């Protein structure tokens, strides 16, 4: 038995088109899409005012299609999981830094996280890398002055995700920019023919953050967007696949994976445990994380007995299933942190 997963590069606000293309795959092949994964540049602008938070050159200050799905005039035909890239309504993604549905059937994985679906564990790392911002906290609520920095990947995601392959393997990991160095691990001479511009960065092309995460977790697949080309490479046991941008043939591909269990989208238990145990570092809603705390120090305190109690409490207050919530994003921000704090303080530490 088999599940067909659509993997999509840069959407850049062309949702109707993307879903059209996915429908046409189901038509021309007769195959069923279980769900969709998108590697970023989602541009989930709810309304005109959100344009302030979209860092793009002037010619690309446009609403795109998302607002149609947000309003409910259009309806996403398939469960679509995504991370953020460098072209985003960054204010929206900050409210949902702990993940969340932006509208029916579209689930943002957050700054980073791991989820479960159909027996797979999927890790997402949002953003692109800039050294000058990798140690910068997030300030909340979002300010228009942060349009240039909100989408830069912070280094702390490394310590948040590093222990995730301890109890089982990671099936799929998603990023926006490529893991640094992985360009050398495929047919780069051919890549450089189609993409002359890439040659000058050499092995340093990509994110050192994503490189470390890939090396640490060694997922079956690592999928990236950002670069506007298709590319495949192998870094030991990890299959790397880069996808292009919607509108071009190399934007969408399909993973044909074994399917043992069909099961709804769920929170990952190891992620949840990390989320609760790192709470002290995230306790100041105005500025997080506070790195006077050591993330790995906080996570060194995980135990089997505490993990068990955390999951019991998470199931109680939130549920294991990730379900659609239509509250405004600022409410979802406050609500998820409320329960994270509650669970943490119930553990007694
Ligand atoms: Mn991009």
């Amino acid at each position: 038995q088999i599940q067909h997963i659509a993997i999509v590069g840069c959407v850049h606000g062309k949702y109707r088109e993307m879903y059209r293309q996915l429908s046409e795959y189901e038509k021309s092949t007769g195959k069923e899409i279980s769900f969709v994964i998108c590697t970023g540049d989602m541009q989930t602008l709810r309304y005109e005012a959100d344009l302030v938070y979209l860092k793009v050159p002037p010619k690309y200050k446009q609403m795109g299609d998302f607002h149609l799905y947000y309003e409910g005039k259009e309806k996403a035909p398939y469960l679509t999981l995504f991370i953020g890239g460098n072209h985003e309504s960054s204010n929206v993604l900050l409210h949902l830094y702990n993940g969340g549905f932006v509208c029916f059937n579209m689930y943002y994985l957050g700054v980073c996280s791991c989820i479960n679906i159909n027996g797979l564990r999927i890790v997402g790392v949002s953003g692109i890398y800039k050294s000058f911002d990798e140690k910068k906290p997030y300030t909340y609520p979002p300010s228009p002055n942060d349009v240039v920095s909100l989408f830069h990947t912070r280094n702390y995601v490394i310590q948040m995700l590093s222990n995730l392959s301890q109890s089982s393997q990671i099936d799929i990991s998603l990023s926006h920019d490529w893991p640094q160095g992985i360009v050398m691990k495929g047919n780069y001479k051919q890549l450089y023919r189609f993409q002359p511009g890439f040659k000058k960065d050499g092995a340093s092309l990509g994110s050192p953050i994503n490189k470390v995460i890939l090396n640490t977790l060694k997922p079956k697949y690592w999928i990236s967007g950002h670069m506007h080309c298709e590319y495949h490479a192998e870094e030991g046991p990890t299959h790397f696949i880069a996808l292009g941008k919607i509108g071009y043939k190399n934007a969408i591909s399909y993973l044909d994976l074994p399917l043992k269990q069909k099961t709804d989208l769920e929170y990952d238990k190891d992620w949840v445990c990390n989320l609760i145990m790192t709470w002290p570092a995230f306790s100041n809603k105005a500025q997080f994380p506070d790195l006077s705390y050591s993330i790995s120090e906080l996570l060194s305190k995980r135990t089997k007995e505490l993990d068990k109690k955390i999951i019991e409490l998470w199931e109680k207050y939130i549920g294991l299933k990730i379900i659609y919530d239509s509250d405004t994003f600022d409410i979802q921000f406050t609500s998820r942190r409320f329960y994270i704090e509650k669970i943490y303080n119930e553990l007694n530490i």
